[PDB]
């Protein structure tokens, strides 16, 4: 493992073969590229397939560098080789360039006179799985003084933008009871599928709240995203549910996304009608008001930065109290798709980046 | 095959199993059991594993007679066996029975000079399943001329009773088309699931029509019995379909209920909405107001007449423009229950009322 270069590590660590579960060599490289290299005042730390370091030079602010080390199931697509600008393979444009890149500056700047803020870097495991198995999660959970920092940067694919914060994500199941009976004898039985009309109305009736934050405007989403009842053409069915999915803007919180979902839609109070939440998530603040982030605004320029509107581990931070962006290279596409393209180019544009916001 | 008696008639009509699609038999027994045995001015017709029959003494009115042959799939319910008061068996409820007392009754009152109606005999075949076996059906497609009648009366299992008419029945199947996007992004798609929002509303608004028939009140129905909607937890569904299940009193024909349910819920003008007729059914008068019928509801009693919501190929004579009634023995439960009990008892019963009404 190189760390000298960033274009040559991203082809190292695509051809290290890392599909979630076996993380475990990626990472023991990572591991020892650290240590073997003996940067002074860095700290390395090993926990599960998760490989963490931080630099301690007093300094004001704090940086926080995270990627997920590990790829969603390869297809055909290693090793990787180099098309003529652009780097084809599996994990080039998910994680691996980003990661290489948040790598490369961590080992530079580390012990550089010219580092203005105090860095973090965190490589974790089992990202592209169930909240369960997630390595900043675990990390959260046991050992949460490492991810204080000022600012969260997550290497996810932006192609060189910043894409701010995250918004919230919540899905609740609406199940509605009621009793069967003939199709031609209705009123002897109850229409379980009727009863979520009322529910179903605000919910098609709902429009989305808005808000600005930092200059940047988030939109919400209620969507009904599964419905299923019905047992038979002549039979009044008992038994119908929904799948809700709401998501709400970086200044709401779980408990208060919940709130607000449970009071419009009157989840409570209607006979026959039970809820319960089946995943939920906090949101992200990117926090581009702040001294902390001022450099990096400049180096990326006010005109290529958005808001994030699905969800990443961005939120992890947030819920710490942390701002946290999403900055990474390759193209937000070609996400999981059997043919990851990522531009060469974007490789150094993004080190280059990261090192005029880390050295002002 | 007897005919001179009713009881042995139906044990011996059970013991001949009778299945859909292997009527074969029972129907061969029937056609020789009425050829061999010679009436006069009986006319005898074999139409596939249908026998018809009918009598031609001039007469002013003229009943219907007619019943199905076949069962559902036998299930360890062959050969019968009476024990004290009731036979158990496979049919000894629906429609062996019946089809045992209308046989026996047509045998003895064909040559009877105290035969106050004409009278026609139709045992048909498959009435277990679908509209396009139905013997009844094929026989109104070629021979219409011999469903001609004042009055009809189908053997359904009805106890002794008479269930007068039937309902309509109406299934349209809703189907909403949209555009595919991410839950978070939900503007960028158009929620096909949303789109039945103000269509499931109708429909759990309405309040079902209400009519009274001869002293008899039948009560419509307009359900929702299927609702099949989702593609992913995090997809905007660009698909979503019901099934609505609408029961029209006999007082409307399949045109207008179809008008009825098209109007009052708009399915025509609502944009990337369409719908379909999965199927159709008229609906059937009792006629309880006619000559033609004023002995059967003496011989049975004003209070033993109830409306009929569900359908029975009752209809099928209805279409024709003529007055039919459910009357049959055994009781509407044991069904296609693995145990149809009978009380032999019953089967007399409803001989008996039959010559009453067609002696008088
Ligand atoms: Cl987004
Ligand atoms: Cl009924």
């Amino acid at each position: 493992d190189l760390l000298g270069d960033p274009i040559v590590l991203t082809q190292r660590l695509v051809d290290i073969p890392s599909p979630s579960g076996q993380e475990k060599q990626i990472a023991d490289e990572i591991e020892d590229a650290l240590r073997n290299l003996n940067l002074p005042g860095v700290e390395v730390f090993r926990f599960n397939n998760n490989v963490l370091a931080r630099t301690n030079r007093g300094l004001a602010s704090r940086v926080m560098l995270a990627g997920h080390i590990d790829t969603v199931p390869i297809a055909d697509n290693l090793p990787s080789r180099v098309e003529d600008g652009i780097m084809y393979g599996c994990g080039t444009v998910d994680m691996k360039s980003g990661l290489a890149v948040y790598l490369h500056t961590f080992a530079t700047l580390a012990t550089s006179t010219e580092l203005k803020h105090d860095l973090t870097l965190i490589a974790y495991e089992c990202e592209e799985v169930a909240d369960h198995l997630n390595g900043l999660g675990h990390i959260r959970d046991e050992h949460p003084e490492w991810l204080a920092a000022d600012l969260a940067l997550l290497g996810e694919p932006t192609g060189g933008w910043i894409e701010a914060g995250c918004q919230g994500n919540l899905r609740i199941k609406v199940t509605a009871h009621g009793v069967r009976a003939h199709s031609a004898r209705s009123w002897l039985g109850d229409n379980a599928m009727h009863k979520l009309s009322p529910i179903i109305s605000k919910v098609a009736a709902y429009k989305a709240a808005e808000v600005n934050i930092d200059g940047l405007t988030y939109r919400e989403g209620l969507n009904i995203v599964f419905c299923e009842s019905g047992v038979a053409n002549n039979v009044i069915p008992d038994l119908a549910w929904m799948n809700l999915n709401f998501r709400f803007a970086p200044n709401r919180d779980l408990n208060e996304a919940i709130e607000h979902v449970v009071e419009t839609l009157e989840l409570d109070g209607q006979d026959g009608i039970e809820w319960a939440v089946e995943d939920g998530a906090g949101g992200a603040l990117p926090g581009l008001g702040q001294q902390v982030t001022s450099g990096l605004i400049d180096a990326v320029g006010r005109e290529k930065i958005r808001a994030k509107f699905g969800w990443t581990d961005v939120s992890r931070f947030s819920a710490m109290g942390i701002p946290a962006l999403n900055f990474g290279a390759g193209d937000p596409s070609f996400a999981h798709k059997r043919d990851e393209q990522c531009p060469v180019e974007q490789i150094t544009d993004v080190a280059a980046i990261l090192k005029q916001y880390l050295s002002e």
